[PDB]
C-alpha cells in the first residue's frame, strides 16, 4: 500500500506516472579521492537537479526511482532537499554496483572472514527498515547489477541477499546488466533462490537487440526495462532506433505489462567535471530527461502504439511493481 | 628545511625518531557503502589515534608518516586533530591505491578521455603545495603501490603523474610493493622517468626474504622499507623472523643510510567492524605501534646491531630523505 520515499512512505496508488530509472546525482567509485579538484557544489548540483525534476514534471512525471549504488555516490538528504523543492516522489535504492566498476575490496574483504553475505543482507535490512546512515531516510529499492558475460561470485553474494530480503520485506529489486548480457542468467538465479518475479525489474533489456532474448527474459515473468534511451555510442550500446525497433516488437507480441522505459540520465557528475569528444558528444545529444516524451513516444505513436499502452508503462507497470 | 605536516610547516632537522609507515584510519575501498551499520565514530576513533600516538610518544617517536591513500580513508583534518591532542608531527599524503585493492573506476574514465595522467599530476601539484579539500593542510609525499607481478598501465598513470610532481617540487616518493614484487622495477620506472633516487622509499620490502631482490633495488640507490613488522598471517608471507634475518643480511653488508623501518599498523578499521578468526589473529597479535621498540629492536641489538646504526635508520635517514 505504501512505499519508502526520500520524504518517508507514499501510497504506491499515488506513484503516478513514473521514470523507473535516472540518476539525480552519479559518480564512478574512486570520484571520492578527487575530492581536492572534484568538490561537490552543492547549490549548483541542486539547481541542475531541481531543473531535471521540472523538466519532469512538464511532462506529467509524478516519480522517480533514483538507483544510484551505495559506493557511486548516493546521498538521500540529497535527493530529499529536490524532493522538498519539487514535490517529486523519489525512491532511492540500498545496494553496490557491478564488480567490472564499482567498489568491490570492502567487501571481498568481508568474503575472507566468511560473513559478507550476511552483512550485505544485514545492509540491505537496516536500509530498508531502519534508515541510510543517520538521514532517517529509508530505501524503496534493492539495486543489483552483474559484469559483461557473468554474475560474478562476488556479485552473487549481493544476489543472494537481494532475494532473502525481498522474501523478508517484499521490496523490489533493479537490476543493471553489462552490454546485453545475462538477463535470463539474473532472473533464474534470483528466481532460484526464492524472489518474487512480480518485484523484479531486469535493467538495461535495450542493451540486447535480438527479441528472442528478451523473450527468453519474459519468460521468467519479471519485468523489464528499456532505461538507456538516449544513451548512444558510449558502452557498445545500441541505437535509439534499434531500441523502438527491439520495444516495437514487443509490444506487439502484448508484452506490455512487463515493460517500463527510462533514460539512465546522470544530471550531477561526482567529482571533476569532464566534457566527452566530438564524435561521442554527437550521439548523446539527446541523453536528457525529456527525451522520452518529446522523441521516443512521438514515434511509438506514428507505429501505431495507443495511449492505454503508454499508460500501462509508464503509471500501471510501477503501481502494479510496488504493491503486493 | 622544512617538511609539510597535518600542522603545517615543520624544519626537517626538528622531525627525530620517525616511523616512517603507519595508518591513524584506514578502510578498504567501498566502506564508504556500508556507511549505515559502519558509520564512523569520531570521539572514539579519536581515542584511539591519541592513544597510539601516546604510545609511539613512550619510545622517542617524534613524527609518524601516515600515507593513508586519497581512496582508502585518507582524513587530513582528523590527523590534525591528533597531532593538536600529542603534538607528534604528522605528514600525510596524496596517491591512490594500486588497481586490485583501489578504487579504479574514476580514473579509468577519464583515461579513456585521455587526460588521467595529467588529471592525476593536477591533483598531486594541488595537494603538495595549495592543500588538500579546505582542510589548508599540505601532503608532505606522494603514495605510489603496484600490483602483484606487475605494475598495470593504470597504476603507470600515477607513477608518470608522481615523476612529473617530483622535479616540479622535490616531493618524497613512497611506495606498495604486494607480495614482494616489483620493487627493482618500481625504482627503475621512476627514475627511467626523472624522480630523484634520494627522495623516493620503494615499501613492504620485508615482503621478500630473497636478500639479492634487495640488492637490485638498492642498486638505484632508493630507500627501501621494512615496514610491515607484525604483520604474519598471510601464509607465505614473511614471518618477522625472516624479516629479522632479511635486515640484519642487509645492515651486516652497509646498507643502514638505505633503511627505514614501520608497522603498517592500521589503528582505526573505517567501516564495520570484524574480527580475524583465532588462527591468524593470534599470530598478528604483534601487530600494534610497540612492536619495533618491545621485540624487533631489542632482538637486533641481541645479534650485534648497535645503537649507531639504528639512529640512522630511526633519525638519520627520515632526516636525510625529506631534507633532500
Ligand atoms: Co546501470
Ligand atoms: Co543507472
Ligand atoms: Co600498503
Ligand atoms: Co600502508
Amino acid at each position: 500500500k505504501t512505499v519508502e520515499t526520500v520524504l518517508g512512505p507514499v501510497p504506491v496508488e499515488q506513484l503516478g506516472k513514473t521514470l523507473i530509472h535516472e540518476h539525480f546525482l552519479f559518480g564512478y567509485p574512486g570520484f571520492q579521492g578527487d575530492v581536492t579538484r572534484g568538490t561537490f557544489r552543492e547549490d549548483e548540483a541542486l539547481r541542475v537537479a531541481v531543473e531535471a525534476a521540472e523538466k519532469m514534471k512538464r511532462h506529467g512525471i509524478q516519480t522517480v526511482v533514483d538507483p544510484t549504488p551505495n559506493d557511486c555516490g548516493r546521498n538521500p538528504a540529497f535527493l530529499r532537499r529536490v524532493a522538498e523543492e519539487t514535490g517529486l516522489n523519489i525512491i532511492c535504492a540500498t545496494g553496490y554496483y557491478y564488480e567490472g566498476e564499482g567498489a568491490p575490496p570492502y567487501f571481498q574483504f568481508r568474503r575472507l572472514l566468511g560473513t559478507a553475505e550476511d552483512d550485505i543482507y544485514d545492509m540491505f535490512m537496516a536500509e530498508l527498515t531502519e534508515g541510510i546512515a543517520d538521514t532517517g531516510i529509508k530505501a524503496g529499492v534493492i539495486k543489483l547489477a552483474s559484469s559483461k558475460g557473468r554474475i560474478t561470485e562476488y556479485e552473487k553474494m549481493f544476489f543472494r541477499a537481494a532475494a532473502r530480503a525481498q522474501k523478508e520485506t517484499g521490496a523490489v529489486i533493479i537490476t543493471h546488466t553489462q552490454e546485453g548480457t545475462m538477463g535470463p542468467e539474473q532472473a533464474a538465479y534470483l528466481l532460484e533462490h526464492g524472489a518474487d518475479p512480480k518485484k523484479i525489474v531486469i535493467g538495461h533489456m535495450c542493451g540486447n537487440t535480438d527479441p528472442d532474448y528478451h523473450r527468453k527474459t519474459l519468460a521468467y515473468g519479471v519485468y523489464i526495462a528499456f532505461d538507456r534511451f538516449g544513451i548512444q555510442g558510449m558502452v557498445g550500446a545500441p541505437t535509439d532506433e534499434e531500441r523502438v525497433r527491439t520495444l516495437l516488437a514487443l509490444l506487439r507480441d502484448g508484452y506490455e505489462k512487463q515493460i517500463m522505459l527510462s533514460h539512465d540520465t546522470v544530471n550531477v557528475w561526482l567529482g571533476r567535471p569532464f566534457t566527452l569528444p566530438e564524435p561521442f558528444a554527437e550521439m548523446m545529444k539527446n541523453w536528457h530527461v525529456e527525451h522520452l516524451f518529446v522523441n521516443i513516444i512521438p514515434a511509438l505513436k506514428n507505429e501505431g502504439i495507443r495511449d492505454e499502452v503508454l499508460e500501462q508503462m509508464f503509471i500501471g507497470n510501477p503501481a502494479a511493481l510496488f504493491s503486493a
